[PDB]
């Protein structure tokens, strides 16, 4: 590899990919550096359920997301197993093993955070729900003036919305999509509105949608290429990037020190431009590794020279699940257009609607499925089609239910006695809380404990602040019991429920945006520029300094187009030699 | 895609790579087809835990390996939920549900039973233990001379462990590999012999143990390329093979139809020479889908025109399995010629050896290990490195111990009350029983029930046969119980116990070879040509007709050389042309 | 049981399982304190917990 | 069928019954603490030795049940503590509390 590029890329997730597809149309020479290795097929970077195995066996996914999400920081390990033998050997404390972090409080954690260490990053495994911050939840981007906030916000997500390919049409013609979907509708009629949730994904077929990834962001093939002749980028998986290195001056970043994990082999390789876009932990890592911020334990009888904010008003959303099986009320209303002659298995058997009638409930098309089902399947006792798409619903984020919303199904491990309910009775519900950004909520990393890879061993210091914050998710809570009970009961062994902090994995605030470093407590100005330096950008959810409950993944996105368009009016491109 | 090859083969596990590496070596046009795709990296149907996140993060695998098993056969579901919401829907049956086989007599079954439809196939996530058998548990490939029929198996198993680079060497420094090793061979001195497992695996550092797949036999890449400018071979992944089209004689294979899953379209594929190598189970589907055998449940009255014996006699191991935690003594012995000085932590700590000295249990090199952790890691009560590597210890099957064995580590999800054991301490045990071939043990297929790929649905009608089979499975597991107490106790949580039937994933039988297809009650020859037909061949597990204990892909390999030297001398290639 | 009902734990030591899924709202400590009957005298390690 | 196996535990002046000085109990006593593991040595060996023969044994009737696998149960959970308030000949000689009259 060259030793020298107009722009350097740390990352290949979905935000990192971004730069590169901004950057590399731009005519930079770009090398992008990922820790993590080519695993997702021939497309690089893709999503790893677009296989025909997993669009046939949906659960087993779940074990491709845990296989790829390593804890973050797990405290020493305290539970007594005294059935040993007495023969077995035991130490008399419970010591530091097993790769756990002695600076985590385990009562101040974020023990659900983990990292994905691959190409493409999270955008490998995830959910694909792209919707938009309203002005609530939102950054600004224009001091007093909304409108010209509101327009440039519009622009950026339109783009950021055709990057990701995100839809709301893909669920359309679903019954059990639209069998909550109406219900909902109905039963909040007047107070929220519901659609689908908007997803980047396309469909292919009745039974195979292609979820959006870092890819479908950009290819990550090597070029000049024989589609892009005029255009160059190199990936190079398996490099751990270790430092930026700061001139004296702290004006100016000179080179990226990085180790080759295959070969061994340690380089600083040199840009014109530095972007990292490692994720909000790794990002942070690397930060406080090249000497911004501060390493160990904070001291606020200490602060540091550069960039104080950092680490600190980190956020995490609350998230609250359950499932739910449907009721009686609405499998009989999918079936309310029919009439039904004889007894199921005979030759007498008869499934019947008048299509148009204008006493009818539903649609033609429903009622021909339905029809349909019932007719080639008498053995079955429900009137859903054995592959009927999932139910993919939200109602949005708003001042009077200031919480996001998922009423779908997603890929879940269900247990023995779970497996005993049809899964075309089966919806998951996940609502997703905002936290207030507390200069106290903090990551830092040890100046003692390192982790796998060598690097100072991050630490959290979390909780969720009182008041707003822990009001607001305990009333989402009793809206999602509220809300789900329009639907069905609750499916036991999976009751209404928190999960473990950080499992939700929607980080934000880590090295956080603002206009002014002192006056925002932020990090990187509205361009993603470090302050003070001229060539550092960052890119990811931990720029964003709000308190949201939407997915955050678009509004990163949107942000990393913004930081291109400076880079672009800034930088001139090396002639193509 | 051509419509002509000279070969077409049928799946890109490791015993279709057998037959990729003789035949596209020989010079013949060959094509593969797989059901599943290509999801490796690069390194097409490479070993998945080959990623450096993977070695430093090792039980993580264990959800790679739980994301591509896909049941074989689930019987209906019969557990009562009764805490539903009266709201909530329900049947007043167990009717057919989630993908369940009501075929399935769930108490003849085997629930573990598994398939992996992937490039490379179960060769990318496996274990990697290629062990001979012994004579007692080999299918003889020479009759009438003991001399002859060794010296064959011993020409072709030297071959196949060049093939998967088979070794013994390459966990010869591990500290708790020889610790567990020597005090076994003290244990059993006279009695029985220990060594390391033969493992298809090369080591590249001391942290990294690089681990063989399919890709190591055959690397699966397109030809003719600049490697191999005279070689022809084309992979087509996502192809579901369907059937091979039998002549009205029943004496040659005519065509393979095959349905592209991508396309959705179905095409016939013509060749000279056609090999199945879809696994135990698929290779059994694909032939009873195309007139060999007979479809549905086994009918005496009614037996089949062709391979009678196909999907019977099929063996599946038992197995028996548990973790210890290392005794006191053999961590103490450990430090044994170390003299140990002051206070960890102080000045005045001091761990030292005299090297040489003709006192010392261990050699240098294990004592210069344990004195730089001991002295470096001075907070850590065990002297043991934290990189040590795993043991990887067995005694091979013999007759006064019918059984084989791994004393070992492999990747393992360990519950939160485990995970407070340090890992060092705590190796795995499992010893694989030997299953006599029964005429009643049977794979069949459903004549009304279809899979995920609208096949025929496999059902097992299994039960380990008494007497012999059964009195061994019992004396295994208590020479588990004897021999890992020479270690130390029983890890709680992991206590001694039989899998779940088919777990091991060593099912054989299924196509089974012999010399005489009515005597021998066989389906392949000993050149596994299909009896009766000029041009079809079978390769894998499913052709050993033997009760065997040693992980069978090695002899599986084996088989499938030697049918590659038959076909290389009864079919000449096409012209390069 | 009869025979567990009657059968009181002689030393329990301190707790230290963390319950993390609270809500946010619920009450609790920074730390494991002296909780339900705990014995801080115990050793965890050193105890016979099955003793009644 | 049940299998429960019973290992004997050398005295060992360490191994210790206490009485905290701050805690009392639910009756307001001073409340009991342990001090205790299984003796390295004769103890630790036989204990191992007799989950084999538990295992070697078992096995002539038939296979472990599901989910009552052979296992050490939780320390005191047998319910047989001895030697708290021990006998013997002489106080000093023997390490004792009460004669062979029971007499302290
Ligand atoms: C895991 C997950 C995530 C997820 C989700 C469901 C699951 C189970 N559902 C989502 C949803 O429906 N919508 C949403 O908006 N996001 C959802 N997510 C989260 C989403 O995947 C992430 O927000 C997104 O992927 C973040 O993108 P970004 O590009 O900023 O970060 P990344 O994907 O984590 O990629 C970072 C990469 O950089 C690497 N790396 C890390 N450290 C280094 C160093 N030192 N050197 C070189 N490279 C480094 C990684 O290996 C990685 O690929
Ligand atoms: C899963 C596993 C396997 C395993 C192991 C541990 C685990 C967790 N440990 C082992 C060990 O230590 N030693 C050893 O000898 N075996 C071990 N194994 C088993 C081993 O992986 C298998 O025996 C071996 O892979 C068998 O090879 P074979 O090439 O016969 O079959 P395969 O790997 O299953 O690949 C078959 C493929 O064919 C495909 N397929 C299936 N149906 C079709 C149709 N209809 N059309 C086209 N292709 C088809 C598959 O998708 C597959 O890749």
């Amino acid at each position: 590899m060259d030793i020298k590029y107009d722009v350097v890329i740390v990352g290949s997730g979905p935000i990192g990919c971004t730069y590169a597809r901004e950057l590399v149309g731009a005519g930079y020479k770009v090398a992008m550096f990922d820790i993590g290795e080519i695993d997702s097929g021939l497309k690089i970077g893709a999503h790893k359920k677009n296989t025909v195995e997993y669009q046939k066996n949906i659960d087993k996914f779940v074990n491709v997301i845990q296989g790829q999400l390593m804890s973050v920081s797990v405290p020493v390990n305290t539970l007594v197993v005294d059935t040993l033998s007495p023969t077995s050997w035991q130490a008399s404390t419970f010591f530091v093993r097993n790769g756990s972090n002695p600076e985590q409080d385990p009562l101040r954690n974020l023990s659900g955070q983990a990292v994905t260490r691959v190409v493409g990053g999270m955008s490998t495994h995830w959910t694909c729900a792209t919707p938009r911050f309203d002005r609530e939840q939102r950054p600004l981007l224009v001091k007093d003036d909304a409108d010209a906030d509101d327009a440039e916000w519009d622009r950026l997500y339109t783009k950021a919305e055709s990057y990701f390919q995100t839809g709301t049409d893909q669920f359309k013609e679903s019954i059990r999509h639209n069998l909550v979907l109406n219900k909902l509708t109905e039963e909040y009629k007047g107070q929220r509105d519901f659609q689908q949730i908007p997803l980047a994904a396309t469909r292919r077929s009745p039974t195979f949608v292609e979820w959006s990834s870092a890819n479908t962001v950009f290819d990550l093939q090597n070029r000049p290429n024989t589609d892009a002749p005029e255009e160059r980028f190199n990936l190079f998986p398996a490099v751990a990037c270790e430092r930026v290195v700061r001139n004296a001056l702290n004006s100016e970043i000179e080179s990226l020190h990085i180790h080759d994990l295959i070969s061994g082999d340690r380089f600083e390789i040199k840009a014109d431009v530095y972007v990292l876009t490692a994720g909000a932990v790794h990002n942070t890592q690397l930060l406080v590794n090249s000497g911004f911020g501060q390493l160990g334990r904070p001291n606020p009888a200490n602060p540091p020279e550069l960039l104080p904010s950092l680490g600190s008003y980190i956020t995490e959303q609350s998230l609250v699940f359950c499932q739910t099986v449907m009721s009686t009320e609405l499998i009989d209303s999918v079936k309310s257009d029919m009439t039904i002659r004889g007894t199921p298995g005979e030759l007498t058997y008869s499934v019947t609607y008048t299509p148009g009638a204008s006493t009818n409930k539903h649609p033609d098309w429903w009622n021909e499925k339905v029809k349909n089902h019932m007719m080639q399947h008498q053995e079955d006792p429900l009137p859903i089609p054995f592959e009927d798409p999932e139910p993919q619903v939200t109602t949005l984020f708003q001042p009077s239910h200031p919480w996001h919303t998922q009423i779908h199904r997603d890929a879940f491990s269900y247990g023995a006695v779970q497996q005993s309910i049809d899964s075309r009775l089966i919806v998951d519900w996940r609502f997703f809380g905002r936290t207030e950004p507390k200069e106290e909520n903090k990551l830092w990393f040890s100046d003692k404990i390192t982790d796998a890879y060598n690097m100072p061993q991050p630490t959290f210091d979390f909780r969720f602040p009182a008041g707003r914050t822990s009001k607001e998710a305990e009333d989402m809570m009793t809206d999602m019991c509220v809300m789900s009970a329009k639907i069905g009961g609750f499916l036991p062994g999976s009751l209404p429920q928190f999960m473990e902090p950080g499992l939700v994995l929607n980080l934000g605030g880590t090295h956080r945006m603002g206009f002014d470093e002192k006056e925002d407590n932020c990090c990187v100005n509205t361009d993603s520029r470090v302050f003070g330096f001229k060539n550092l950008f960052l890119g990811g959810c931990g720029n964003i300094p709000t308190a949201y409950g939407a997915n955050p993944t678009l509004t990163a996105m949107s942000l990393a187009i913004k930081s291109c368009e400076y880079i672009k009016q800034n930088f001139t491109p090396s002639p193509f030699t």
